[PDB]
């Protein structure tokens, strides 16, 4: 079933085994990946987090995102440990009391402590609408209609080293799949479908690192929405997805009734599908439980182009039609180099006092404020421009901007900008060498903004900034209830630090 709005959350250490080899995890609601939190279109959502962690190797503390709800006027509930708040420790709970005005789509949750989702704790966030511009298009669309794609590892995520090219174990579907090397006969997940009918498949990349090539044998695929944004119908037979992505796609179950893959490749780790690994099943009711026999093409005729997509609103662009053409036009310097990560040349190491923090207790500027180098001041109700271009070991990097979604002005591969009618979105790959990606939004959610490489053993390794947008009415934007005051005493108490 699905939890939420209102809902407590335990996040517990276990044993799970979901590609056969067992292994201790992180995990929200007892499973992988955790329950599906729920609600529509501008409820209040009260999620009470109750830390129950005891295993040292992955971290006791923890601290919650919520993938892409902007969290106008409670930065203070976003999540990114040392940006918005203190981890919580352990035995104590934390009341993540936010709403979602405006928005309505497919999201998701995981913990954003160093690299801990890495160790389980993610699960599917969505934000239904009573009133959706696309019901008219599917008969089905709830629990059974999601679809996670998500990486497994069999070494735990403290122990992988930082800046180092780390590979997953196996692929993981709907939470099960099967390991790239001493590959078992594990069960493989099942999404099942009614001949005839029409579904809203919700698919959302859980990964802490590969892009995956996702099709469906004998299907194609009808793209309505994109990272929460309403999309115009795009039908495509693949779709390249990378990490915190998500898309709706309608699946219309009209090819005979039987068995067919579901393929997921990731860039790296196993390649192909030798025993059934990147792999799940779609059953028609009615067909026989027996594995598919079916054939992928060798190449796919229609696969998912960034440019191609379009919103379904009128949306249009900020700022005017030209590089540059906005009233804070950034260029972001985005490399690597022994192990570490950099942006505009500093690495961003978490610094003691979450920015947030640093704010609310005086700080004047973006040179006031820790780390040094890595907080950039946004000025309010701006049109702003951030060319992000690639080159960077470790390609392609899938970058996010927390607190907004963003025109993708300039997409992977096509040197060509869109001024017009670009696909919003809220994570987009910035592509290969001499590429340009550019975003473009507009200031109207005061507080500090994390911007980062969503590949999460990069973001260890220092590839992100703050975006501290309208820094002096951040603290009137955001009362901050006295359960969170209190995050930061006790968590510098719990591990004797000073400040
Ligand atoms: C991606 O697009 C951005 C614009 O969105 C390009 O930024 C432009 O970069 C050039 C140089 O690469 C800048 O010109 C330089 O300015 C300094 C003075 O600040 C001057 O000393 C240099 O001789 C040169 O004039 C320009 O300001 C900047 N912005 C523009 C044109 O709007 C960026 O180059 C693009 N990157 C790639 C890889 O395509
Ligand atoms: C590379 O990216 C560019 C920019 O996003 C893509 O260019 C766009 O291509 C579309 C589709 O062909 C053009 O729209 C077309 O316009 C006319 C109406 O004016 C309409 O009759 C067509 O059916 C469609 O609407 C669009 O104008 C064009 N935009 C720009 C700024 O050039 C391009 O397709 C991408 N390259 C690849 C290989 O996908
Ligand atoms: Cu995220
Ligand atoms: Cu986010
Ligand atoms: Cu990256
Ligand atoms: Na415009």
């Amino acid at each position: 079933a699905q939890i939420g709005p209102v809902t407590d959350l335990h996040i517990t250490n276990a044993n799970i085994s979901p590609d056969g080899f067992s292994r201790p995890a992180v995990l929200a609601g007892g499973t992988f990946p955790g329950p599906t939190i729920a609600g529509n279109t501008g409820d209040n959502f009260q999620i009470t987090v109750f830390n129950d962690l005891t295993d040292p190797s992955m971290l006791t503390d923890t601290s919650i995102h919520w993938h892409g709800l902007f969290q106008k006027g409670t930065n203070w509930a976003d999540g990114p440990a040392f940006v918005t708040q203190c981890p919580i420790i352990t035995g104590q709970s934390f009341d993540y009391n936010f709403n979602v005005p405006g928005q309505a789509g497919t999201f998701w949750y995981h913990s954003h402590l160093s690299t801990q989702y890495c160790d389980g704790l993610r699960g599917p966030f969505v934000v239904y609408d009573p009133n959706d511009p696309n019901a008219s298009l599917y008969d089905v669309d709830d629990d059974t209609t999601i679809i996670t794609l998500a990486d497994w590892y069999h070494t735990l995520a403290q122990q992988e080293p930082i800046g180092a090219a780390i590979t997953a174990d196996a692929t993981l579907i709907n939470g099960l799949g099967r390991s790239f090397t001493n590959t078992t006969a594990s069960p493989l997940s099942v999404i099942t479908v009614q001949s005839g009918k029409r579904y809203r498949m919700r698919l959302v990349s859980i990964s802490c690192d590969p892009n995956y090539l996702f099709s469906i044998d004998g299907h194609d695929m009808t793209i309505i929405e994109v990272d929460g944004v309403n999309s115009q119908q795009l039908t495509v037979d693949q779709i390249q997805i990378f990490a915190a992505q998500r898309y709706s796609f309608v699946l219309n179950a009209n090819q005979p009734v039987g068995n067919y893959w579901i393929r997921a490749q990731p860039n790296s780790g196993g390649q192909g599908f030798d025993g059934g690994i990147n792999s799940a099943i779609l059953r028609y009711e009615g067909a026989t439980v027996e594995d598919p026999t079916t054939t992928a093409p060798t190449t796919f005729s229609n696969p998912l182009v960034e440019t191609d997509l379009h919103p379904l609103a009128d949306l249009g662009v900020p700022g005017q039609p030209f590089r540059g053409g906005a009233d804070d036009p950034l260029v972001l310097n985005l490399a690597f180099a022994n192990g570490r990560f950099s942006i505009d040349g500093v690495s961003f190491v978490p610094p003691t006092v979450p920015v947030l923090l640093q704010i609310l207790s005086g700080a004047q500027n973006a040179q006031d404020l820790l780390p040094a180098g890595s907080v950039i001041s946004l000025p309010s109700n701006s049109v702003i421009e951030v060319a992000l271009p690639a080159g960077a070991a470790g390609g392609p990097h899938p970058f996010h901007l927390h607190g907004h979604n963003f025109a993708v002005v300039q997409s992977a591969n096509n040197a060509t900008p869109n001024y017009v009618n670009p696909i919003w979105r809220d994570t987009v790959s910035i592509g290969g060498t001499g590429d340009n990606v550019t975003i473009r939004f507009t200031t109207n959610n005061p507080g500090p903004w994390f911007l980062h490489c969503h590949i999460d053993w990069h973001l260890e390794a220092g590839f992100a900034i703050v975006f501290a947008e309208d820094i002096p009415d951040t603290a009137s934007a955001n009362p901050v209830p006295q359960a969170w005051s209190d995050l930061c005493p006790a968590y510098d108490q719990a591990h004797n630090i000073s400040t």
